[PDB]
């Protein structure tokens, strides 16, 4: 018997939004992993003291690691914050970086 499993999201707004991607091929899981999760509290922190709205979308296929951050009514100092904790991943385990106006 054939099944079929299916989900959307879809998102309607207003305003400017700023999106920043990352891409890495990491070998240390179980770190990445717990980076990842302070990552997002961070993100949680700094969207506590601002008054945009950040969403973050990660996805992992067997060490392949793909982030997106999307930032809403956001400011100059905020995109620039939000790049300097991922420019870390970057760097350190190479990979890519992506930033759409």
């Amino acid at each position: 018997h054939h099944h079929h499993h299916g989900w959307s999201e879809n998102l309607y707004f207003q305003g400017s939004t700023v999106r920043i991607e990352i891409r890495f091929t990491n070998m240390r899981r179980e770190e990445v992993q717990k980076e990842l999760e302070k990552f997002k509290e961070r993100l949680k922190e700094l969207e506590k003291r601002t008054g945009s709205e950040i969403r973050i979308e990660i996805e992992e296929r067997d060490g392949e690691v793909r982030v997106e951050v999307e930032i809403r009514n956001s400011h100059e100092e905020e995109v620039r914050q939000i790049i300097e904790e991922i420019e870390r991943w970057v760097r350190k385990m190479g990979g890519e970086l992506r930033v759409e106006k």
